[PDB]
């Protein structure tokens, strides 16, 4: 029985219930993420920015079932085109707007990766992706507003692939945390 998360802490408690088992009801998870109304005071601890690129700030380890993290995007900061390592990936905006561009998996032949679509994700909206859907790039294209998003990945993963838009060629990337549980982790 899905109830509205009253706070980020409450959201986390609900997520632990939704991930108690071995499978994932994606629509329920997305619905509860969407229902949490971003409250900046509740996540200020995790919202640690870097001047040069977006940061990943671990919030909860989901009793091993998922990683929940907050990503902080300076003006003009964005990601690679990337996959999600056979995991579910949820993205909820907590502040600002992000542009999500979708791409299909490349063929073996070297070719320009053509965007299949794009959307603007707005405050409190939740998006979902997995490798069966395709690849994406996420970007804060704003010149004036930093963005903050809440990401849930299940199972957790710390490696993924970045794709070269010019060729479709992929490279393995290890993902790093800027902080964990509010503590900067050089
Ligand atoms: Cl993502
Ligand atoms: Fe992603």
């Amino acid at each position: 029985e899905l109830l509205k998360p009253r706070t980020l802490a409450d959201l986390i408690r609900i997520l632990h219930e939704l991930f108690a088992g071995d499978e994932v009801n994606v629509e329920e998870v997305q619905a509860v993420l969407e229902a949490y109304e971003s409250n900046p005071a509740e996540w200020a601890l995790y919202a640690k920015f870097d001047q040069y690129r977006y940061t990943r700030n671990l919030v909860d380890q989901g009793n091993g079932k998922f990683n929940l993290m907050i990503l902080c995007w300076g003006e003009g900061h964005g990601s690679s085109i990337h996959d999600h390592t056979d995991s579910h990936a949820f993205l909820k905006l907590l502040q600002g707007n992000l542009k999500e561009t979708l791409f299909d998996w490349p063929d073996k032949k070297s070719n320009e990766m053509i965007k299949k679509s794009e959307r603007t994700l707005r405050e409190n909206q939740c998006a979902y992706i997995n490798d069966s859907i395709g690849l994406h790039r996420v970007e804060n294209v704003s010149h004036t507003e930093p963005a903050v998003s809440l990401h849930l990945y299940s199972p957790p993963f710390d490696t993924c692939h970045a794709f070269d838009q010019r060729t479709g060629h992929k490279n393995k990337v290890t993902m790093t945390f800027h902080s964990k549980f509010g503590i900067r982790t050089p």
